[PDB]
């Protein structure tokens, strides 16, 4: 009777940390001293094994659970994609990967991560109103000359200066379908990573260049981290949403609780407790 409930590693929004060697997770408090909240999600380490998960969206899932009344059971997306459509098993059919595909699949019945909300996906399942606002920067590695988006190391790619984007998400598709972006997107297309940990990683080893992702997470990694920033000014806006079969019995009740969180407070505060809070330091 408990919902499958999927989810993504995403700082801040979900931290997936081993859980202690009696299997329970780590007492630890949040800057205001109250009990971080933590759940058990199972995924992949290869091996899938019990694992402790916590973050923005955890405490929104634990909120959206006690208001709607129901159980459930968490687990990592087993490819560790968000999810974009692809022709499978070198035929003509279309299937999407990532947690939409566990969404479509049956795999998960919602998914409760940093999931950007956009047309195409849209098209195959449904979103509740955006629990977070957000869009799309640059992370670069302090020192990094770059305007943004519509600067010439980008615009006119070259092997000197490398930039890309994480596979199969959101921020690939951006690129993929749109012709005035062909340049880029073919350029990226040979260097994207596999994760957003691992282009953030490559930009502090200096591996990569600039890497083009959600501005939600850059500007909390670059504000924990004095040698990355980003560009500044947002090029595109986009909102994060809850994600749910079309013809859900969910739907309504999701984006009432968005609505009341958005309106008394809860947001702000998991924004004070998870993402504004302290100096760079790591």
């Amino acid at each position: 009777t408990r919902l499958k409930i999927v989810t993504i590693h995403q700082e801040p929004f979900v931290y997936v940390k081993p859980t202690m060697s009696d299997g329970t997770c780590k007492e630890e408090f949040t800057v205001n001293g109250d009990p971080v909240k933590k759940v058990i999600c199972t995924g992949p380490n290869r091996h899938t094994v019990p694992q402790c998960c916590y973050g923005f969206c955890i405490d929104l899932l634990i909120k959206l659970a006690r208001t709607m009344n129901f159980t459930y059971e968490v687990h990592l997306v087993a490819d560790g994609k968000f999810g974009t459509q692809e022709r499978v098993n070198n035929s003509n059919k279309k299937e999407w990967n990532g947690m939409m595909g566990e969404l479509l699949s049956g795999q998960a019945d919602m998914i409760v991560a940093p999931l950007t909300i956009n047309t195409e996906r849209a098209q195959y399942i449904e979103f509740s109103k955006p629990f977070k606002y957000q869009g799309l920067t640059i992370l670069v590695k302090k020192g990094t000359r770059i305007t943004g988006i519509n600067d010439p190391r980008l615009r006119n790619p070259s092997d000197k200066f490398i930039y890309a984007t994480v596979k199969q998400s959101s921020v690939d598709i951006y690129f993929r379908r749109q012709v005035e972006l062909s340049t880029m997107y073919r350029h990226m297309e040979k260097h994207n990573y596999e994760s957003a940990a691992e282009a953030i990683q490559a930009v502090r080893d200096n591996k990569l260049h600039a890497f083009i992702w959600d501005s939600a997470v850059l500007e909390f990694e670059a504000s924990q981290k004095c040698d990355l920033v980003t560009t500044g000014e947002l090029f595109f806006r986009s909102g994060f949403g809850i994600g749910m079969r079309k013809d859900s019995p969910w739907k309504q009740n999701v984006s009432l609780s968005i609505l009341k969180s958005h309106e008394n407070g809860f947001m702000e505060d998991l924004d004070k407790t998870w993402v504004r809070y302290q100096e760079c330091d790591s």
